[PDB]
């Protein structure tokens, strides 16, 4: 297991230095999104939780594609608005219903180190 708690204040340091491999070592499910939301990684706990298959998600536009039930002012408003303002550290539950029993979480998104991508972290509540 890879030893990063969800929530943690450097967390965009620590796995600023992970590949896809390490990335699937997590204890919490983790997503790295462009600026326009299309997904750039997926990790192994994010399938656990959600159903999906990390590999066939990767490149596809969460708001559009993947969650809608996250197209919303309550979770992709908050994501748009970090983007264009170029700084996003927010931390709510939510349900995940689309095509899956649904699920209550908390979710943490946070601007990466990197450019122009964001981070959103996972866990079950």
């Amino acid at each position: 297991m890879e030893h990063v708690a969800f929530g943690s204040e450097d967390i965009e340091n620590t796995l600023a230095k992970m590949d896809d491999g390490q990335l699937d070592g997590l204890a919490f499910g983790a997503i790295q999104l462009d600026g326009d939301g299309n997904i750039l990684q997926y990790n192994a706990a994010e399938g656990d939780i959600t159903g999906r298959d990390p590999k066939q998600v990767i490149g596809k536009n969460f708001f559009k594609d993947v969650a809608p039930c996250t197209d919303s002012p309550e979770f992709y408003g908050k994501f748009k608005e970090g983007v264009a303002s170029g700084n996003l550290n927010t931390m709510f539950e939510y349900t995940f219903d689309y095509q899956m029993t649904p699920t209550k979480v908390k979710v943490h998104m946070k601007k990466a180190l990197s450019g122009d991508s964001y981070w959103v972290f996972v866990k079950r509540v």
